């Protein structure tokens, strides 16, 4: 598997098949797939340098791991994207031996500029993925290649994780599974030879290459991307408060949830999809809270400052089922989101809510994630108009900001999920840059589906159903009097 964890460095080895066989379409869908594997591999933000090869007669380096610019995400997509398949029409045949004694080639040159005995040298890890049909036929055996490569890194059995070959051929061509299996490495429990039909199946696969279990520091808003990963995997920041309320995980003691849902708290746990039991040291309530606070006007349930935080009794061990979700307005999320140092809270905004209609999550009660679109600026204003209808609820209502505030995000039109009464607290949040971002939290709605079963109302069901999420971006100082030693806010 390759590696994501903190120790070391990773040397990734692309090498994309420009040969006759392969169509100028089929190399794009190679390009892509590299793309998408750069991108993914920068999002941990682990210590990875990245080479780039074509190779048809002759293998062509376009980015070599001695260069500084293979450790710049930017520099790297960019010899990528400005990789030509017209660079190989005078040699069209496919030379695999080549291409992987090209790697071997660059290997050497890096041993020798750092030297074979430093920890600089030793500590690097290597991952070599083709992509390519399989059908090279000529320029030798690329066993010798293969085996000169773990030679020079010295593959032993206490060695075995320093070096990883993967051969893939994706997308509609015609492919030699026999040479993708000879190529990829063989190691117990494991596949290193894969054919999918798009760059999209890759993905599936990439997630499952990646061996995320060592990296057990407090990195926010990282996930699982596979389909084929537990709930939890996917949503690792997921808490269930028993007082039945949802939370987030914001730090290795904290969760945010909703005022409204007032202990055990059950975040997740790598040894059962049971998670793990945690009691409260602390909870610390938004006093500007007050369900009731118009019911005697006519507003007979109110949600302003609806927010919560709890600081658990002891901390939690960070894991693949357990880790802090990004907030924004603060370093560790303008890292995450490859901002500039100076960036504001008005900034993190403008990034993550640019658009009038923005797609977004929140957790169901069975650990499924939903989909919902926040509608913003004018579309804001027609979402939340709605309340209006709502006459048993808001018998007084005058101005629909009267119980709509500006606290809340809105979403629930046309095909949206809406929440559950159980979910309230849950987070609403966002990917970016294979990062998880917390907008908002679940706070109230007029329908509720559950009252693994939801109901949808009836298209005439008056009001429709819409959703009110407490926006974070405007409990900055709430959260800034609570948190200000625990997260670095900018
Ligand atoms: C219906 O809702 C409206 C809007 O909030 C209330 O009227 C508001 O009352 C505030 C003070 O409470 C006042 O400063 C606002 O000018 C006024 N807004 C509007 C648009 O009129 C109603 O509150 C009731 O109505 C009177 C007349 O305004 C208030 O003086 C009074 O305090 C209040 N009645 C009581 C004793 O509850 C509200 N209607 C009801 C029946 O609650
Ligand atoms: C998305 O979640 C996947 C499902 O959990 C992850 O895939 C799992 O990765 C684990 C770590 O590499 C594998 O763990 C085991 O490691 C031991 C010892 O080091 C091996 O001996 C075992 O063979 C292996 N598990 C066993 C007992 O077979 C899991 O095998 C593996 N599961 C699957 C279905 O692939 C993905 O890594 C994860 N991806 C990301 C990006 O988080
Ligand atoms: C292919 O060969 C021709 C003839 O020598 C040459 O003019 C052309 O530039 C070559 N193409 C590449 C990509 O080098
Ligand atoms: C979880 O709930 C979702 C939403 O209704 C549903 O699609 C899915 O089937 C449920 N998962 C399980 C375990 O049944
Ligand atoms: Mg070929």
């Amino acid at each position: 598997k390759i590696q994501i964890q903190r120790s070391g460095h990773l040397n990734l080895y692309l090498l994309l098949d420009a040969s006759q066989s392969v169509s100028e379409n089929d190399f794009l869908i190679f390009k892509e797939s590299a793309s998408l594997m750069v991108d993914r591999i920068f999002s941990f933000e682990i210590n990875v340098s990245v080479a780039i090869i074509t190779f048809a007669s002759e293998p062509k380096v376009l980015m070599s791991v001695l260069n500084d610019n293979s450790r710049d995400m930017t520099e790297v997509i960019s010899s990528l994207e400005n990789a030509n398949y017209k660079d190989h029409e005078n040699g069209t045949g496919t030379n695999t031996y080549a291409a992987l004694n090209s790697v071997y080639l660059m290997m050497n040159n890096q041993m020798r500029l750092l030297g074979m005995e430093t920890m600089a040298w030793q500590e690097i890890r290597h991952a070599i993925i083709l992509l390519t049909d399989g059908k090279s036929n000529m320029g030798g055996s690329p066993k010798t290649a293969v085996d000169h490569i773990r030679e020079i890194l010295n593959i032993n059995q206490k060695r075995n994780d320093y070096l990883d070959i993967y051969a893939i051929g994706v997308g509609k061509l015609d492919v030699d599974w026999r040479e993708l299996n000879e190529l990829g490495s063989k190691k117990d429990g494991e596949r290193h030879a894969f054919i999918l039909q798009d760059t999209k199946a890759l993905h599936q696969v990439f997630e499952h290459m990646l061996d995320v279990s060592k990296l057990t520091d407090t990195i926010c808003g990282v996930g699982n991307m596979s389909a084929n990963a537990s709930d939890q995997e996917r949503t690792p920041w997921h808490v269930t408060i028993k007082p039945t309320c949802r939370g987030a995980l914001i730090s290795d003691q904290w969760v945010l949830t909703a005022a409204h849902c007032f202990w055990r708290v059950n975040v997740g746990d790598p040894k059962s999809q049971w998670g793990k039991e945690f009691l409260i040291e602390k909870a610390v309530i938004s006093p500007g809270f007050d369900v009731f606070a118009k019911k005697n006007q006519g507003i007979l349930e109110f949600y302003g400052d609806d927010i919560a935080l709890l600081k658990l009794a002891q901390k939690v061990k960070m894991s693949t089922h357990a880790r802090p979700i990004c907030l924004p307005c603060t370093m560790e999320a303008n890292l995450a989101l490859r901002r500039p140092q100076g960036s504001t809270c008005r900034d993190h905004e403008n990034e993550l809510l640019n658009k009038q209609s923005v797609p977004a999550h929140f957790v169901a009660l069975n650990g499924s994630k939903l989909n919902i679109n926040l509608k913003m600026g004018v579309e804001w204003t027609s979402c939340a108009e709605v309340v209006s209808q709502e006459k048993t609820m808001f018998p007084n209502l005058t101005d629909v900001r009267e119980v709509v505030t500006d606290q809340f995000l809105c979403s629930g039109t046309q095909e949206d999920e809406s929440p559950c009464k159980g979910e309230s607290g849950g987070a609403v949040f966002l990917e970016r840059r294979f990062r998880f971002f917390q907008v908002g939290l679940v706070s109230w709605g007029l329908y509720n589906p559950c009252l693994n079963s939801r109901k949808r109302a009836p298209r005439s069901k008056v009001p429709p159903p819409r959703d009110f999420h407490i926006n974070l971006f405007r409990m900055q100082p709430w959260l800034r009097q609570h948190l200000g030693d625990v997260l670095n806010f900018l």
